[PDB]
Formats: structure tokens, C-alpha cells, sequence
């Protein structure tokens, strides 16, 4: 039995990061605009304010080149981001240089310090190499040199997201030596019942211990982990990694504690097309719930489905509800990376990528990000479960 099913279903949805092709495209106050927005992350702070982050991809939808880390906040701590007018204009966390600032992975600490882990690479490097930049420059492949590797940066805010520190490079401390490619998140980290922070990253968790907003960091290496991971604390208090697979098929799941994890294995209940997903601890009292969101397809990113598990170890999720049951118009084809938070008014708030697909899979396809709010009742009253 879930009493939430008896509440009135609630949903609303609208574009929050508007690509350059849309009416009223999102630009910074400096006039700097963006072809595409990708790679969402969202958190609710301890005040109730919502912070939404994304990669502002300047010139194309590509993963490399000039990409800035951008964000929006709710105007007040109490408005819950319910309508477009509730959100501030686009701001920038970091945009220095013509390199890539991305993979936003925020976590809100107990003191309300908001930590934001990020990945960086140089202006003339790309994951595969030999990619053509807008000016015709051909990229070098990301490699293990200081200049050519993926870095891990940390910034934080002490004023509810209003301002951000200059990002500090933590690569030598928190990325293993000899690495070339790297990734943190993207999506979110968590705070455990026992007080530690856990931030998911490629092949590892980053663990924060000690005083809120003055944490010491260490690395928990994980055998079999993916590049793009998610982390949740399940109702049993254990840790749960749910990672993007290297090949299309299913989410890769492992369970553990701060002392170690077991093996990663595909979750046959969670089809995935090799794309990022998101996971969220909703509540701990009966009935305890974990929420999961991804594209529920072995092939397509356009099958977004939000689900609930009542299991103490999140063994099984229900069918849930397709996001297309509450479709957004005028913002392209919804589907891709996502991020979820709980809102101050007992809703789930989700950011979800969308793709106009005007250039197909090509670099000129405009990408936007949708903001959704829905309650548990909305999920539970879905026509397929
Ligand atoms: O939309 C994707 O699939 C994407 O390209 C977007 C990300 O910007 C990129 O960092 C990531 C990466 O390429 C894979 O995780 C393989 O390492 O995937
Ligand atoms: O379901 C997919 O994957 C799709 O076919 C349709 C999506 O709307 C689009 O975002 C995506 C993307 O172009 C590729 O994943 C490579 O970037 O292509
Ligand atoms: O610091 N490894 O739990
Ligand atoms: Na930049």
C-alpha cells in the first residue's frame, strides 16, 4: 500500500534551458549565448532554493570545444520553481578559456555549502581526437599528460548558489595517476545518514568526511564501475551504484558500503541505451522509496521513464510512468541525460535533455533542457503501473 496514490496527481513542465533556435534563448548578462544546453544537474538547498546546472555548449552540441558551466536558481527559497517566472536568468559558474567545463555533479552539505564537482579538458583536445573544431583546428586525443588529460575541479557556494569560488584543481589528489579520460557524475552526490558525502565518478566514489562544508576528500576505488555513475543510499542504509553501461543493454548495479563494494552486474529490470541516468532517495519511513529515471530502452534515448522501488536494497523498480504522458511541446524530442531532486513542496523536480534533431545526430542539432515537477501520485497513477 502506498498512500501517495490517493493524493491528487500533480505535474507541470516547461523548458528551463532554451537553446539558440528557440524564442527567448538563454544567454548570460554579458550577451554570451549557447547553441545547446546538455548535461543537467539539480539540487534543492537547505533553504528550499533550487539550483539547476548545465553545460552551455557554445557553438555546437558536441562534447568538446568551448563549453561553459551555467546555472539558474529559483528567485526565492519558497517558490519551488513552479512556473517560468519563478526562475532567475542564466548565470555562469565558470567559463574561462575555450576549453570544456562540464559534468556538473553537485551535493548540498549540512551547513548549506553547495559543493560542485566538475570535469575539464583543454580547448584543443577531445575524447576520440581528430575532431574538427569550428575554426577548422583538428583536436588531439585526450591523453595522460597534464595538458591533455581530463581534470577534476571543485567549486563551492556559501550563499545559496548566488556566487561560486574559482574552481580548484583536485586532479592530483582525487584522480588516479596515469589517467587520460575521466568523468565525475554527472548529476549529483549524496549525504549519508551517517554524515559522509559520496560523489560518484568514473571507476570510483569520492568520499567527503569531517566538518560540513570543510570536508576532507578521499577516493574509494571500484572494480567494474562505469564512467558515468549514480549513487544512492538505499533504505537499508547501504550504498548503491547504478551506472551507465559501456554497451547498450541495461544499467550496471553494485551494492556496498564505505568499506567496499561487491561486483557490478546488469539489472535486467532496467534497460538502458548506454546513456546517463539519475537516482534519488525520496524518504525513509514506511513506505521507504527510491526513485530512478532513465531512458527505459535498449536502443533509444527517447523512452524516459521515472520509477519507484520500495525494496530495502532497491532490487526491483516498478514500471513507473513514461514522461511522454505529460509531454512538452516546442522544445524538441525529450530524452537523454537527467537529474532529480526533492522540492520543498513534496514534489520530484527533474531536469531532462531534449533534442530538436534538426541536424539528426549531427553537431548542429539544438539541445534544450526541460524542467519537470510531479508528485508520487502522478507516477503511481500511470496507465502501466
Ligand atoms: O551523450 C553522451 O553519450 C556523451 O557523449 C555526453 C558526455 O558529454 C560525454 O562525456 C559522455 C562520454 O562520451 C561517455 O561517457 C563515454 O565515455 O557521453
Ligand atoms: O535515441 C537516440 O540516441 C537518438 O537517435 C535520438 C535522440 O533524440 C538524440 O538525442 C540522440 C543522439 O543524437 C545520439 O545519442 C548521439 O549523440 O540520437
Ligand atoms: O575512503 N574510502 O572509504
Ligand atoms: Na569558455
Amino acid at each position: 500500500n502506498d498512500p501517495a496514490k490517493s493524493a491528487a496527481p500533480y505535474h507541470d513542465e516547461f523548458p528551463l534551458f532554451r537553446s539558440a533556435n528557440m524564442a527567448s534563448p538563454d544567454k548570460l548578462s554579458t550577451g554570451i549565448g549557447f547553441h545547446s544546453f546538455r548535461i543537467p544537474a539539480v539540487v534543492r538547498t537547505t533553504t528550499g532554493r533550487i539550483l539547476a546546472f548545465a553545460e552551455g555548449r557554445r557553438h555546437t552540441n558536441q562534447d568538446f570545444g568551448d563549453i561553459n558551466l551555467v546555472y539558474k536558481r529559483t528567485k526565492t527559497t519558497a517558490n519551488n520553481g513552479a512556473s517560468p517566472s519563478d526562475w532567475e536568468p542564466l548565470r555562469e559558474v565558470v567559463g574561462s578559456g575555450a576549453g570544456t567545463w562540464g559534468n556538473p555533479t553537485p551535493v548540498v552539505d549540512d551547513d548549506n555549502t553547495i559543493y560542485l564537482f566538475l570535469s575539464w579538458n583543454g580547448a584543443t583536445y577531445s575524447q576520440n581526437g581528430k575532431d574538427v573544431l569550428p575554426d577548422g583546428t583538428v583536436t588531439k586525443k585526450i591523453d595522460s599528460t597534464w595538458e591533455g588529460r581530463r581534470h577534476l575541479y571543485l567549486t563551492e557556494s556559501r550563499d545559496d548558489g548566488n556566487t561560486w569560488s574559482k574552481p580548484v584543481d583536485l586532479t592530483k589528489e582525487l584522480t588516479p595517476d596515469g589517467w587520460a579520460w575521466d568523468a565525475v557524475g554527472p548529476g549529483n552526490g549524496i549525504r549519508l545518514t551517517t554524515g559522509e558525502l559520496v560523489i560518484p565518478a568514473m571507476g570510483r566514489n569520492i568520499i567527503g568526511r569531517g566538518a560540513p562544508g570543510n570536508r576532507t576528500w578521499s577516493v574509494q576505488r571500484l572494480s567494474g564501475a562505469g564512467a558515468e555513475g549514480t549513487i544512492v543510499q538505499t533504505p537499508d542504509g547501504k550504498l548503491y551504484r547504478n551506472d551507465r553501461p559501456s554497451q547498450k543493454g541495461y544499467r550496471m548495479v553494485a551494492r556496498g558500503t564505505l568499506e567496499g563494494f561487491g561486483a557490478f552486474a546488469p539489472d535486467a529490470g532496467l534497460p538502458d541505451p548506454a546513456c546517463q541516468g539519475s537516482v534519488l532517495r525520496y524518504n525513509s519511513d514506511a513506505p521507504a522509496r527510491t526513485i530512478f529515471l532513465n531512458s527505459a530502452s535498449g536502443t533509444s534515448r527517447r523512452a524516459m521513464r521515472v520509477r519507484i522501488s520500495y525494496d530495502a536494497d532497491a532490487k526491483k523498480f516498478n514500471y513507473g510512468r513514461k514522461l511522454e504522458d505529460a509531454k512538452v511541446s516546442g522544445a524538441g524530442h525529450e530524452g537523454g541525460y537527467s537529474s532529480m531532486t526533492k522540492t520543498g513542496d513534496y514534489k520530484i523536480g527533474a531536469l531532462v535533455e531534449s533534442d530538436f534533431f534538426n541536424d539528426g545526430t549531427g553537431k548542429n542539432s539544438y539541445r534544450a533542457i526541460i524542467w519537470r515537477r510531479f508528485n508520487l501520485s502522478w507516477i503511481l497513477n500511470g496507465p502501466n503501473n
